[PDB]
């Protein structure tokens, strides 16, 4: 939980280096100004006795009377303008650093491999790039802020105290040893409880996450009660942790506070015991300085504890821009390919894993050609199909499409070859029309997207909608049915005109006639594609050219449909 | 975007009553030792004069010299103890509302409706109990402190500059009016650029909820550069709105100030010009008082707009917490019911809609019976079923459950009756076992978990799994494949033994062995329950007692496989 995370936004700070040094210019000014009010005092003290007394005599007329009230305006002007060119060019950089990193992490995002979606929740994953990013900017823009305006305020007060006496400044130099010291023990306490502050809230958004995602589960099965208890129990340990740092920082800065006011009493005790020949007002004006310590302390003390808890944040977040990308060091980009496909002795196990979901698979596939894959509930048939679009990385075997491994393709250019239809439907929160055409086939006119919606058997449907194909589907298309969304998801890919489709399970929501009317418009559009299919009901998959069985992850039985009921094995037993 | 709403924190510091009057008296005594501070310096003028003197005539013998070093260091720790008492109170009361205000929050989500879920995304509701009940607080928590602290200050300042001298202090009295002026043109402006800086955040939220979310859509149909536009364009919005609040706050601040040191220029020409025999001592302490005024105002001003900007959370807050909640008004709870359900004349349009989803039906089902329902994608199915459980409130007919109206029944023992299993398969990020068992069936003994898997024909998959029924699924299952997936959930009905069990399409992702093996063993336990069943594999219905054909939110036919394939209707092309 070391502070030296911030260093890395280091990085994104070079572009504005400039509008920085403008931003500490204005705070030299305003810290150059804390001195200068204090000084006035020693002129107005003289003033008092004599204000015929002339400010300058080498002007030359203007006496006290009018010259101290004057200055007063012109050090308040001075100050102005190192307060806004100081607190607005700084927070021009704080917020362009803000831009930087979200954009940042949501181009991060579009390249993670997908294994790291799969393990992260979605409230993770969104966290960081609304509410960590400001929290931890904002923290550093603070201490910043403070750190440059309160240390140079001290080395200006410190300077002028020196100036007009460095014997008794040696009693305030005295005590800055002592606060370092304080400063060091307490961060190492902040720290550690920042850390346990840290995994409590964690876990209060993952209490959360579990139940505003599975709410219909808890309404069902129960479970208001457990999952209101380990709300409860997340909550009141965030609470008192919490409460465990305040009290630290309740304490911490009235000690600091007290070691300077004490420090103050002992400087103002030799000043009215070993008095000199200086003037009153010049041991008011130092007394006046020295009285103008304290406030910074107070500031840079407060912020002690405000850096410490942005920590935590910063760490997430350069983690996922440091997390690894998909492999893309391919160089092939076709315009537009024929379509065959071939697999050659493919084994691959799932990272992280040591079960061999698929080894020794073999199949070569050529255009116009219908290629069907059947199973037993987890043989392998979504998995090998999730290779070909390169979501997960393989080892063992050579895919290729055209002649090329799938690997030496541009993994946009590849994806762009194929159209897939997953098996868990998902539909973006907007029209229908926009949800059929989406990314590379946007903009594509309505007659087009009608007719991919025909192919579907979704136009019947989409055209009884309230707003016909502008209809919003809602979030997840929730207000469409199952079977619905299916159908859109169909149309989308249809659209998509590609030389390979593939289709996991297209029709598991669909009644044994509207899937009809889809594959008796599937077989008229096949002769200029490549089909791979992955389907448990054996009625869709008759017309195939090709039929493979799986068992296990291996491919058991081989052929057609006369052939593999002749052979009476796993594929007659399944029919049946 | 009034701050108005902040008020309504006010109802969750009630039981915090007791701490926040001990902060007052602690914030009480900070402010006093502020003048105190000041008057010091009159007796150390006087001292440097004669530090023979001595400070109480009436002690009688402690001299200047030692006196006031000594009250120097009282002061101090009179501060002291203030700060502490002050600070340390006020973060228990605000730790407190936070706990309090998550804690109702969550609770809300357990009552709301399911079409609240629906409509919402779960990115926007998890933000608002783990972030914006945060910032909201944090926000008010700074502002009462600075208000509490800054006004007293003020208000002890300028008593002793009235005591000193009345006259003078009414020129400091005049800037009131002036500044008065300008925090309120200032506040009319932050609250218009609040709004805006409002409305582009949540746009940023939205654009990353569509990506975390959709990853697969985009990376196979393209979408990148559509999608990163998109959030460039958001982020550009947000931070050119936020960069004109700054500059805003960053005139607002020095102009006061400027104000207030216009004002000390004139009170000391006044001082240096018409001096009367008032000691020099008197007058530098009422200057020095003076000057630890513009400092008070400052840390105000810069509140004046952090205020503004936790509004907009706030007006969300308790808009949830507002939100109308699922209708509970019955009284009845049985311990068990027989499961007779019957439905009479139920007419349902989902609200919000024109169209009727369901119109007159009619059914009766009785203990032991089995009831089997078939549509055409979209006639009803799933908005009958979900009626009986009461996810959505019904007004036409009546949905009666062992004689008694499902209103009637508390949601809880009406929702403990009834089994059912979701078109929409949902797991949690935890072990087989933990996920088979929620709830109400948690604590199950191991034995009869591994019963219900078997029966679900899940124990063969779950028994290979690496560390057995102790195996995390991952997040909603991910880790296992989607006919596992479903495979599980039929188990956690099949272990909450209820009255009535309803399965919505149980075997959508299972192939025709796997799901003979579950009709084979659901025969054997059907006589003392009530089953529903909604496939669209018209293989596993044959065996119902009574089957009903839908068209149209319309039950066209009634009997049973023999007598519907006599009729040679809806149900005859359908199994065909
Ligand atoms: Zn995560
Ligand atoms: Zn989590
Ligand atoms: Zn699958
Ligand atoms: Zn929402
Ligand atoms: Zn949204
Ligand atoms: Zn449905």
């Amino acid at each position: 939980s070391s502070l030296k995370i911030y260093f890395r936004l280091l990085g994104y700070v070079k572009p504005y280096i400039g509008m920085f040094l403008l931003s500490i210019v204005g705070f030299l000014i305003f810290a150059s100004t804390q001195p200068m009010l204090a000084g006035i005092l020693k002129y107005f003290v003289d003033g008092l006795s004599n204000p015929d007394a002339a400010l300058f005599p080498n002007l030359r007329d203007l006496h006290l009377v009018y010259a101290v009230p004057l200055l007063i305006i012109l050090i308040a002007a001075w100050q102005g303008l190192g307060s806004f060119l100081g607190n607005f060019f700084l927070a021009k950089v704080s917020l362009g650093l803000v831009h930087d990193l979200r954009v940042a992490l949501f181009n991060k995002l579009l390249v993670l491999p997908n294994r790291y979606f799969d393990t992260h929740s979605s409230g993770h994953l969104i966290s960081r790039i609304t509410f960590n990013v400001t929290m931890v900017t904002g923290a550093a823009t603070d201490a910043i802020k403070v750190v440059i305006r309160e240390g140079l305020t001290v080395v200006f007060l410190f300077l002028y105290l020196l100036w007009m006496n460095w014997k008794l400044t040696l009693v305030m130099l005295a005590i800055l040893p002592v606060i370092a010291v304080m400063v060091t023990t307490a961060s190492r306490k902040f720290r550690k409880q920042s850390k346990k502050i840290q995994v409590a809230m964690g876990d209060v958004t993952h209490v959360a996450s579990e139940t505003i995602q599975g709410y219909r589960v808890v309404r069902s099965f129960g479970g208001e009660a457990y999952e209101e208890k380990r709300f409860l129990d997340a909550s009141q340990s965030n609470t008192d942790k919490q409460l465990r740092m305040t009290k630290t920082g309740a304490v911490y800065t009235p000690m600091l506070q007290l070691v300077i006011y004490v420090a103050m009493a002992i400087l103002m005790f030799l000043v009215l015991w070993l008095r000199g020949d200086a003037s009153a007002g010049d041991l008011v004006a130092y007394i006046t300085a020295a009285g103008l310590l304290p406030k910074p302390i107070r500031q840079l003390s407060e912020v002690s504890s405000t850096v410490q808890r942005g920590v935590a944040g910063a760490e997430s977040i350069f983690e996922q821009l440091d997390e690894a990308a998909e492999e893309d060091q391919g160089t092939v980009e076709k315009e537009r390919v024929s379509g065959r496909l071939e697999v050659r002795n493919l084994s691959f196990r799932y990272p992280g894993t040591d079960k061999q979901v698929l080894d020794d698979i073999s199949f070569i596939a050529e255009p116009g050609q219908m290629i069907a894959l059947v199973g037993r509930s987890g043989s392998g048939k979504s998995t090998l199909a999730n290779l070909v679009p390169r979501f997960y990385q393989h080892n063992d075997g050579k895919i290729l499409l055209d002649g090329v491994e799938v690997e030496d393709y541009r993994l946009r250019n590849l994806r762009r070859h194929i159209a897939l239809v997953t098996q868990q439907v998902t539909l973006f929160n907007d029209s229908v029309a926009n949800n059929i055409a989406y990314g590379d086939l946007a903009g594509a006119p309505r007659e087009e997207i009608e007719r991919a919606a025909k192919a579907a058997n979704a136009k019947e449907f989409i055209d009884n909608l309230p707003q016909g194909f502008d209809t919003e589907v809602g979030e997840n298309g929730v207000l469409l049915s199952g079977g619905q969304r299916q159908r859109l998801a169909i149309a989308r890919a249809l659209l998509k005109d590609a030389p390979l489709l593939i289709l996991d399970e297209a029709t598991s929501a669909l009644d044994t006639e509207s899937e009809r009317h889809i594959q008796a418009a599937l077989d008229e559009v096949m002769k200029g594609r490549t089909t791979l299919v992955i389907a448990h009901r054996l009625s869709t998959i008759e017309k195939a050219d090709l039929i493979l069985v799986m068992d296990q992850g291996q491919i058991v039985e081989r052929g057609s449909h006369a052939e593999l009921l002749a052979q009476n094995g796993h594929y007659a037993r399944l029919h049946a």
